[PDB]
């Protein structure tokens, strides 16, 4: 089985793995660029492998480089995070090509799956709900766009098949189409929530879904604050879609942990995306179900099937994270540097996924989060009470973090409320 | 209701006391010694008042002086944490004189159950299993005392009423007996393990206990690692002596959180002394349970029900505790000094209890203890596991603490097979 696996990322989600393979007794080997030769799992791992030069491009991309550190350790596996090359294609089909375990699904699952319109389209044999829209690439005679466009209804928008732009009324179809590697007519939601369904699937045939997740706090389409169960959401809705995506998965053939993402208007789910991958915020969704994400990662790349049945999957309390970030809370310019103090909260119901650590420099080379903290809480309005106490206890001297930008959107009356839109924080920051 | 509240404790359990304030939106007093000038609590809390010099006799168990720092601040509530006043039932019943509430049971169940066969008294009329002895005080007649030795068997073992001598023979009985403010007499168990019942009572006439912990691994009597549930006791088992607990907790009109301690033999349970107070490991019950026992403890003072029932008590779970103190491992000699670096660990299923960051100086005046490292898992395994791997994350640099010793113990064999008996530890150290 998985004796060894190399651990071809970086930062908090490569302690993650590291921490995972632990405790299952798996051998770790930590492939890093010269400039992470401090990360504390590297300092953990069991071998360690400088695979290249600073620039990603150059080491955590460079697909030669880390098959042959899996090649001369004699790994068994390589599990790719989230992130640079964990959703390539060419990387999953080279890996498997030399004899390794992909930790994740195959290329040809992948492939699938990233392209945008391939993707709706087996969504929607699966039974999977999709976005009212062209299904299909668009056709260049506008006569018949204005149809569909017209069938579903304006507004609508345009999309990138390997991928935006919004079109209001009719006069300006014709020219809003030739704008740009094709383009589908989709139904564009003015006020939709980001809820995404979480799944397992093994190679004995089964798949669960593991309730859901609302990442609607975005900030350039990038997620900042998560929370689980998605507000609203009842255990009947829950089941419908949450059987869909596992049906789904089963129909497409799919192996390991991915995600379902859906835009959430007025009680209907939209699929816009499938990450073929274990996500950043994965973790709210371990404390609401006692699941471990990628504890279940390993042993489904093992060949094992999955440690439990749907009918074992109870949610129960509630979850939130914030993704600390080193940068200015207001400009989001990256703010790299020493820490010179760290200081963890703890607690009842406090959770801390970070690699960083007192005396430890974050680099200029590569993302900016640095730190998840993670709350639980037997209801909403505890878990963000949690949040907002472990975020104040919560020192890092030496660099900006987006802390005080946490603590805005905490006490934020509406996000109190819950269901908040997806449009909702960079509207905040306006005003 | 709980408006404010004095916290009359320190370390990690007034920290723990703050968070718990927080999350309630509750304000903070924090009395200090001289000493505790830097803790992390008081540095968080609304409102300090220093009471005294370092020395505890001077500060915190100062009674005219944390009533003063309850009266000056107009504070509703006093919570004693553990140790120091906890247990002081002239505290407790000086505390009500003055017309504040006192976070814990009346004085006069404090008094009840503070002496030995007073307490042993209680539990056998409430129904709750004792140990087989004299049932009240000794006699000083041998020629009958030897027949209740008989009775019950030796080995016996002399115990003081408000406190030990065992007797294998009885021609040491005599004797033995005059070796001394009263004495009574108790059956000897050679192979127990220490099994305690949480509970928690309100001022509803409500009553419910929390599954139970195991807490065999001591030295010189004093916990070091404790874990919940405790093996081999089954669902069955638990709700019989559980229920009699809470029983208990109506007829002698016991009032907030309490735990009620027992040898563990042969499938028996025999109580040796109820805690009437919260507990230093109480966390690993919250991990098993989802309750906030602190919490709990704070809405009872209010005047609230048990925000429960026991029909929604299940055991999910395990959990373990590592009791990090600064001191030689195997000396036990203190080791005070400043933190020059911490880093605590972090990840799914790790609660880091502590009040120590780094740059702060661990002062001589008081106990060792710095840290609770607590860890969850789905399996007894994975928490032991995960324990083992939180420890080696754990840096603590500028003192010594007992971190080996944890190391040890969790790959002990025979820790690892569970059941080791109250003994085992002073046995393995002395190998
Ligand atoms: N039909 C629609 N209605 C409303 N908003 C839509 C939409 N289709 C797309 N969007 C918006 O565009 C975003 C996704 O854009 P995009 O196609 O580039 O994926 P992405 O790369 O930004 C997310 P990821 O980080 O998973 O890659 C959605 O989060 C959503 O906010
Ligand atoms: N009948 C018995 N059989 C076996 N061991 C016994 C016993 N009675 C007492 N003991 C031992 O004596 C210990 C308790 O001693 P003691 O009466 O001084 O309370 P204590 O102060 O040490 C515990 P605490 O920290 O709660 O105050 C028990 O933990 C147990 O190990």
């Amino acid at each position: 089985m998985l004796e060894k696996v190399v651990i071809a990322n970086r930062g908090e989600i490569a302690l993650r793995i590291l921490r995972a393979c632990k405790e299952l007794g798996i051998k770790t080997v930590a492939v890093h660029s010269t400039a992470d030769r401090d990360l504390k799992h590297v300092l953990l791992a069991d071998e360690t492998i400088c695979i290249g030069p600073a620039p990603s491009a150059k080491s955590y991309l460079n697909i030669p480089a880390i098959i042959a550190a899996a090649e001369v350790t004699g790994a068994d596996a390589i599990h790719p995070g989230y992130g640079f090359l964990s959703e390539n294609a060419d990387f999953a089909e080279q890996v498997e090509r030399s004899g390794f375990t992909f930790i994740g699904p195959t290329a040809d699952v992948i492939r699938l799956m990233g392209d945008k319109v391939s993707a709706i389209k087996a969504m929607k044999k699966a039974g999977v709900p999709c976005v009212p829209g062209s299904d299909g690439p668009v056709s260049n005679d506008i006569a018949k766009n204005k149809e569909i466009a017209k069938r579903i209804g304006y507004p609508i928008i345009i999309k990138a098949s390997g991928g935006m732009r919004v079109v209001r009324s009719e006069d300006a179809l014709e020219e809003s189409i030739a704008m740009t590697d094709m383009v589908y007519m989709e139904k564009y939601l003015e006020n939709p929530r980001h809820v995404e369904i979480q799944v397992l699937a093994d190679t004995h045939g089964n798949a669960v879904y593991l309730a859901e997740r609302d990442c609607s706090m975005q900030r350039r389409h990038q997620k900042v604050v998560e929370e689980a169960p998605a507000p609203g959401i009842t255990e009947e809705v829950r089941r419908d879609i949450g059987s869909r995506c596992a049906n789904a998965c089963v129909e497409i053939g799919y192996r390991g942990a991915g995600t379902f993402e859906f835009l959430y208007e007025n009680g209907e789910f939209y699929f816009i995306e499938m990450n073929t991958r274990i996500q950043v915020e994965h973790p709210v969704t371990e404390m609401i179900t006692g699941v471990d994400l990628v504890k279940e990662q390993l042993r489904i790349a093992a060949g094992l099937p999955i440690s439990f049945k749907q009918e074992d999957i109870k949610v129960k309390g509630h979850a939130m994270e914030c993704r600390i970030n080193a940068e200015d809370p207001k400009t989001f310019l990256p703010s790299p540097g020493k820490v010179n103090h760290l200081h963890s909260p703890g607690g009842l119901g406090v959770r801390w996924d970070s690699h960083v650590y007192g005396g430890y420099t974050v680099p200029p080379h590569y993302d900016s989060m640095i730190a998840k903290l993670i709350t639980y809480g037997d209801t909403r309005e505890v878990a963000i009470r949690r949040m907002q106490n472990a975020l104040s206890e919560t020192i890092i001297d030496g660099i900006k973090t987006n802390i005080p930008l946490h603590e805005l959107i905490l006490e934020d009356e509406n996000f109190q409320k819950g269901g908040t839109n997806i449009h909702y924080l960079e509207k905040k920051l306006g005003m």
